[PDB]
């Protein structure tokens, strides 16, 4: 089984508009409703004082 195959239904990556996010999902703990896919999480600029929660699969 492959983490990249996991999808998060209804979740858009705000960095690249991927929908649904596949792979691990990174939800910002400070923004109201902001998510990154993993590539965007590693490469896009974001408030350096915000912290993201890693959600590998729906329900976490
Ligand atoms: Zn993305
Ligand atoms: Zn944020």
């Amino acid at each position: 089984s492959d983490q990249e195959a996991k999808i998060h239904p209804g979740v858009t990556c705000d960095g690249c508009q991927m929908f649904p996010i596949n792979g691990s999902r990174f939800k910002c703990r400070n923004c109201d409703d902001f998510d990154f896919c993993e590539t965007c999480f590693k490469t896009k600029k974001h408030n350096t004082r915000h912290t993201f929660g890693r959600i590998n699969e729906p329900g976490q």
